[PDB]
């Protein structure tokens, strides 16, 4: 499901502020990692990035394939590809225990400035 910066504001409404990471920064990461698509797939050296939130195989979600997941989230990563953002939210509340908003960040400078301009209208 492709979804828009606006539908996506309401359905984060109970991530924001976790770890005190801010919508608009969960706006624009998103953004940039996988475009607002809850079916983003990216592969990597030794392990594949899922969905909205582009968790990983490695360490986070189990995938239907022969790679030895960690499985922290201890979910299957296909639940992570559906347009409900439920249990990734869940997820996503585990990572940022566990590793913190560094796992998308990854050292990078990107959604540090001008974030007012993520807000759908208010918010
Ligand atoms: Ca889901």
């Amino acid at each position: 499901k492709q979804l828009t910066k606006c539908a996506l504001s309401h359905e984060l409404n109970d991530l924001a502020g976790y770890r005190d990471i801010t919508l608009p920064e969960w706006l624009c990461i998103i953004f940039h990692i996988s475009g607002y698509d809850t079916q983003a797939i990216v592969k990597n050296s030794d392990h594949k990035e899922y969905g909205l939130f582009q968790i990983n195989d490695k360490d986070f979600c189990e995938s239907s394939t022969t790679v030895q997941s960690r499985n922290i989230c201890d979910i299957s990563c296909d639940k992570l590809l559906d347009d409900d953002l439920t249990d990734d939210i869940m997820c996503v509340k585990k990572i940022l225990d566990i590793k913190g908003i560094d796992y998308w960040l990854a050292h990078k400078p990107l959604c540090s400035d001008k974030l007012e301009q993520w807000y759908c209208e208010a918010q």
